[PDB]
């Protein structure tokens, strides 16, 4: 697990995020969209996006970011006892939207990056590790899922 001192600095990062959710979730799935285009194709609502100047533009790619850090949001504030949030987004992940697992890691280093991005040395040695182990939790807890369901 994190330990107390770790959930805490995950609990602070995710302060920054809160000020501007929209626009850190726009960011996220941006930057997922443009390194791992295969991605995209997951999502019958963006695949009309054919540029970044049109991600950009998208409002309602900003609604859908505004509702994935939502949803993370929910998770993280649980400190790893997230089960009975955390299964049905595994469900739903697996059996509806068809998401592979490294997706989830694409995404999770996504964060990271945008962290680093918006918050330039404002997003410390210390915190990284501490928001890359709450990042490896959830898609750990989410692959047990994946397994249980003989997904992917
Ligand atoms: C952080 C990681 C992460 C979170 C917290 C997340 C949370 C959600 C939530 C909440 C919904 C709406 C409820 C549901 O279960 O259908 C949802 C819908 C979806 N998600 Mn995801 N999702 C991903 C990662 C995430 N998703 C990744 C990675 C993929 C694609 C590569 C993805 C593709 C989808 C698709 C597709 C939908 C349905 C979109 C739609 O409304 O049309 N996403």
């Amino acid at each position: 697990g994190l330990s107390d001192g770790e959930w805490q600095q995950v609990l602070n990062v995710w302060g920054k995020v809160e000020a501007d959710i929209a626009g850190h979730g726009q960011e996220v799935l941006i930057r997922l969209f443009t390194g791992h285009p295969e991605t995209l194709e997951k999502f019958d609502k963006f695949k009309h996006l054919k540029t970044e100047a049109e991600m950009k533009a998208s409002e309602d790619l900003k609604k859908h970011g505004t509702v994935v850090l939502t949803a993370l949001g929910g998770i993280l504030k649980k400190k790893g006892h997230h089960e009975a949030e955390l299964k049905p987004l595994a469900q739903s992940h697996a059996t509806k939207h068809k998401i592979p697992i490294k997706y989830l890691e694409f995404i999770s280093d996504a964060i990271i990056h945008v962290l680093h991005s918006k918050h330039p040395g404002d997003f410390g040695a210390d915190a990284q590790g501490a928001m890359t182990k709450a990042l490896e939790l959830f898609r750990n807890d989410i692959a047990a899922k994946y397994k249980e369901l003989g997904f992917q």
